[PDB]
């Protein structure tokens, strides 16, 4: 029988989502110093088990449906992150790295790339950020110069997830149709493209495959452009609008792992003639952890449910990503504190979570970017109401 | 056409809730455009329009349904509070003050009291707290001594909403069957009971009808007891449980009023060659206000939806009341700041909200009590899982 | 014997400050055991007769305590007064703020005419800068002052004017038009009996103090009543506010100390659940945070006051003090309200009055947000100077 | 000349502290441009340069003075931490690890141990915590059984800084004179004691030498006891009371490093046609970082100055340690955020600080322990005032 106190009972969810949640949890329980090899193995395993189909749009191209089920992608990342940051990362990048193709690819492009993404035989990547511009996407400087039937790419992308091991990169570059955000085009760039160089492998506090890409006159056929020339900025933004809610879901999963560790330690740690959990400060701290988790989860699945009605979720996805990532930091930090010295011992669950969560407040748009999106949207909506 | 970005589109709501939300908003616009006199008027107007029926249980007794639709009660309080703290208070007390009769009354008691509560011709009140015992209800000292066919009541209740204007008070008193929480009984005490004295009117920062009640040997018939002797504590707690999420909903309504004031002021206040809303600090503050409101609203209506499925919501309602009241304080405080000096000018919308919100963090389970409820429940659930 | 754990033992203080602190506390106990106008008039007279208004006036020859203003002394006076009575603090504060522009920029005649009467409490001072459309943005004020022979003709409105309606004179800042914006403002001492000066309305705020909107209907002000040179009024206003900025922080601190005393006493005395409120961990942690905020605020206040008294500009330090003490006092007072339960919102209890009293101190004399920007800009300015 | 805006100008400091601050900064620039080997080298270098003398009490035993100059130890840790967590740790443990000997040793014990601590040829350690008892010191279970002229020690200590490389351990053990906190004695245990085993080397998120010690019937001569039997708990608490303020100082130094990184990045990072520092959110963030640093520093040096008057600082040291460690976490976290993706890049200054700070909220008494110390002290002082 359905536990009506579980979040899966919320009417944001359909029965298929409850079955999916049980299925991915069982996969995690049964299947979960070399992050490159681990990523490759996880992509293959998740692909063979069918879990990468949810991040791809189009049944003809290997997707679960013709739309991307945001609630499903979120439940997958939430459950994976609750067990393994590496497994979450692997599934996430098959979505984010292929999303621009689901959204904007031709028939040939969707046929060539999406089935292999969906079955885990091609590793995807999303190459937007640059050393000098991550938040300020509209001012990117990687250039794409038209030369006959190809574009010639020159410059650098960096912080690129799966960099060095991806089979292709969706690359955004300045083609120059108009200034700023109106001068960008999107390309699918196969990893074996001559002139695409892995300039540096990047180490971060919670290790994942990351690289700086240097484009040294790399030639990309015009037929590899996603969408129309100069329409690449909106494609990047629309791809991020899908998967920002999934970053919120991963944050939530990390927080749920910390919550489980924290309540177990509160119950088991004997001190002062009782247990840690018998103290009011512990009870109030656990309560706030749980409150943050429930508010995060409600925001995540409100946004995912809304996108699954066919609606734009620029505001609601930003809210979810902001709240869940900032909140998960607080939950994880509290769980570290409950563990005392063991909370900073290398390789304990909460020590790993303390490292894992920090980047989620930065990638797919930093917290401060999300806040300004929401604040600007509030004033835009008020101005529209005043007009009418 | 349903705006799919509106909270009313959430699947926590049924079609009847969307119709109700439009109806109570229309009533507010038509009717909210001497505190005791205002409350009396509001109760009668809400009653005549049908809005007090939602807080009464039992169609036979004037209620909207045989169960209380807590999503409906929440939407009513949220909408009323967004327009007027007094209007929210008037509806809220008709619910809280009669809830113990809906839960525990006999057929005669329900017939005698609930139809007049539901049509706004009897003002209800809930008399639990005492000068020395508010949070610690189990230690109350108001005594009820059995004497023939009546009980004799001696002692004080205080902080009693609608004190002095109520037509009856649901009074919880120690009958002494067992120590502490096991020795309390509940009574419906008519305002005209000899020995029931309105001892002092209480002034609070957001003025509402409030009084200290002194019981000077007030004789209450045994047939006015609600439930069995010694079962009054559970009745008080279950009555408060009905309306807990609706206190969160009122907080949310106050926050939404503050948000509307803040956004409008940010857009309209010219300064430094632009508007206040053009500054990043303003945009970030407005964004946090909106985030707090959406998280509060989701917590309120998750809890209300869950209770309406027939489930106990100890943890979820505590989360809603805690988050919405603490969050509304923050939203209101930010709106005061956006208004500058006008934010503390008496009678401006945001100055009134700054006063109105403060008590909601204190009554019906102070924030600190809500934290402990949630924390203890987390540990209880973990113990059950590991057993 | 000096209690070495008391803040007055800090080496930020000199012996004279310890003596003053005892004196003003004694005065409060003897004199501070409805009709706000009459109360303020009485408090100004009593503070004046006791010698306490001399510390906010510059120049021994003009009734001041010293030829410079002893900021540490003014802070201790406001801190102590506010700890007992918001009205008494207000009375002393406005004798300083309302006369500071004369201490700074008056001629010998102007200082002799006004400052001795401010210092002995026989003239109530006021500072008229803000306007309905220009509070934070002082440089855009629109009250006009037109030269006409031996006088200036003033037209327009000031508002939120403390002591408005009961002041004997107003230091008014008006646009004389020598140059745009902040460079076209002049300052005038305007006696309350000036024909054309009208009390347009009395203003009611949440913690009632005498306040008014002033309307100037062609008020002719003698040219000899100008403070400083034409067009130099803006810097005079800013320097006048600068004198007393730390003292607003000190008042905030005094309100917080009152709330702290109320909270600890209630925690100790309120019986509940077979013990006292103070026996609960949440109460102990809350009291501890109140005390931490108070000590941090006090250290920031008197660091800034000590530094100014060394002859140094304290742009960053005074902004930090006013920001931290006012925001922190709000938190301390809010926690004390919570400890009192229903009594915390009962009209006229100590903590209910403090909840109303503190709110405006975060808004006037540079709102919190303005203080944050002052500090942030100064950090960047100092960094630029270091790397130049 | 003395920059009067510098914290070193505060009257909490004497001229010798300003010269010491300059001297240790110069040492850092000249010397900090295998973790076990690194710590051994740092202890030797700091000892040879004279900097370990400040943590030792008694001129006859190699100390700088007959008292421990708290302000000096704090300035040393603050400056070292601002450059290197390893160097801070090395100096800190020469203090904490020998403090019980400075406080409670006989002439013979001080002569044997302190001169080599002070010149860096003996590495000290403080062995109090146990796997089952860290916060709840009074319930420790390591047993010391008297047997002739020696005590036989059995059990484990853990989280022991310098474990595995220390030359001696000050070990607190239950001798059983009375229950709980009244049954503990202190011993100096040479590292070569038979029956003392380094059972496990411990890895933490910011690596420092750490071990679990196992005592398997280790015979410790009675002459190695510090103080009287059963008086060991107070000796442990008094040792922590000295150095808790120095943990606050180290926290402050880490925060100052993060502040320097953050303001530099704000000034240099171009974005959106300007720099990161031109945005209000950045200015307010930097302002709050600076406010937290100044309030932390004021609390640190108020506590250090007060202890250096000969006064107990249980409340003031707890306040400093709590505020500075929690505040430094916030400052460092903000600096990570300002750096974007580079903020989590391994080995960058701010990424290292994010790992370094986390343990300081846990060791020498967790934040929650400090809050309860302060809260209980407020109620104790109120009860004493009521009684008087
Ligand atoms: C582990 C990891 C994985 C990543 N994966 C990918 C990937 O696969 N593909 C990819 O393209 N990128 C990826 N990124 C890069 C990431 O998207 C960027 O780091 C991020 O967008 C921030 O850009 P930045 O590092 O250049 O920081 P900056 O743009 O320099 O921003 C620095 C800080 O400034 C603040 N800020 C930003 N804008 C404003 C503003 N307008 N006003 C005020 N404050 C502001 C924010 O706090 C921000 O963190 C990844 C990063 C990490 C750490
Ligand atoms: C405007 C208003 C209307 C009200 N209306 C009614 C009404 O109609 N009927 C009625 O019966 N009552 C009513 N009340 C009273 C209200 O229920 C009580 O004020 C409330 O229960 C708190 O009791 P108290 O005031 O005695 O505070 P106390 O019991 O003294 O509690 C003081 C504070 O202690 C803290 N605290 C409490 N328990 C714990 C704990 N276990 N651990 C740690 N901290 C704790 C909380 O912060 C609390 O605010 C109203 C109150 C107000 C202000
Ligand atoms: C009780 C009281 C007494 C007063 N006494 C006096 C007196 O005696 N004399 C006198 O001349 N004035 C006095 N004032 C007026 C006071 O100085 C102004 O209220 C204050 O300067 C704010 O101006 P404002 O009200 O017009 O708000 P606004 O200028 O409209 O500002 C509204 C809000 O905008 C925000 N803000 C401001 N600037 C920025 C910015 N650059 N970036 C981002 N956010 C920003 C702040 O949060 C501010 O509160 C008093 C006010 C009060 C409430
Ligand atoms: C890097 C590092 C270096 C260290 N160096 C040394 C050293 O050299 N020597 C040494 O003896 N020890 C050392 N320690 C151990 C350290 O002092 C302990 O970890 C610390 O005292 C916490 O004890 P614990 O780990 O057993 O946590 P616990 O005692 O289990 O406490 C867990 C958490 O409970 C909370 N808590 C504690 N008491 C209460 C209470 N009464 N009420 C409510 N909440 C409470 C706190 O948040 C605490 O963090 C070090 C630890 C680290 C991480
Ligand atoms: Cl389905
Ligand atoms: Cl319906
Ligand atoms: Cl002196
Ligand atoms: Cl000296």
């Amino acid at each position: 029988e359905l536990d009506l106190h579980s979040a899966l009972a919320w009417p944001f969810f359909e029965p298929r989502h409850r079955e999916l949640a049980a299925g991915i949890e069982a996969w995690c329980r049964a299947n979960l110093e070399d992050v490159d090899a681990t990523c490759r193995r996880l992509v293959r395993e998740l692909g063979a088990a069918g879990w990468l189909k949810y991040g791809v749009g189009g049944v003809a191209y290997g997707g679960h449906g013709d739309t991307i089920d945001t609630r499903a992608v979120c439940l997958l990342r939430e459950t994976l992150a609750k067990h393994s940051g590496l497994a979450d990362f692997a599934l996430a990048m098959q979505g984010l790295g292929s999303g621009a193709i689901s959204l904007g690819g031709t028939h040939e492009q969707k046929t060539r790339y999406l089935p292999r993404v969906a079955n885990g035989t091609a590793i995807a990547a999303f190459a937007l950020s640059e050393p000098e511009a991550g938040s300020d996407v509209a001012a990117m400087t990687l250039s794409a110069r038209e030369d006959g039937d190809a574009y010639v790419l020159d410059g650098d992308k960096t912080w690129i997830s799966n960099g060095g091991i991806a089979d292709f990169y969706v690359v955004f570059a300045r083609t120059g149709e108009a200034p700023g955000a109106r001068g960008i085009s999107a390309f699918v760039v196969d990893a074996d493209t001559p002139g695409l160089e892995i300039a540096e492998r990047i180490d971060v506090i919670a290790p994942h495959p990351l690289a700086r890409l240097h484009f040294a006159g790399a030639r990309v056929p015009r037929s590899q452009m996603l969408g129309a020339p100069g329409e690449g900025f909106k494609l990047a933004m629309r791809t991020l609008d899908i998967f920002r809610t999934s970053v919120a879901a991963a944050s939530l999963g990390f927080a749920r792992h910390a919550m489980a560790e924290g309540v177990a330690r509160a119950a088991s740690r004997k001190m002062f003639g009782q247990t840690l959990g018998d103290f009011q400060l512990t009870q109030a701290k656990l309560a706030q952890m749980a409150l943050t988790i429930d508010s995060s989860a409600l925001l995540v699945y409100r946004a995912a449910w809304l996108r699954d009605q066919g609606e734009n979720v620029t505001r609601e996805a930003a809210m979810a990503k902001w709240h869940a990532s900032e909140g998960a930091q607080q939950v994880i930090d509290a769980a570290v504190q409950l563990y005392g010295g063991m909370g900073v011992q290398s390789g304990t669950a909460v020590e790993m979570l303390y490292r894992e969560i920090r980047a989620l407040r930065i990638y797919e748009g930093a917290t401060e970017v999300q806040q300004l999106i929401v604040g600007r949207d509030l004033l835009k909506a008020h101005a529209a109401a005043t007009a009418g």
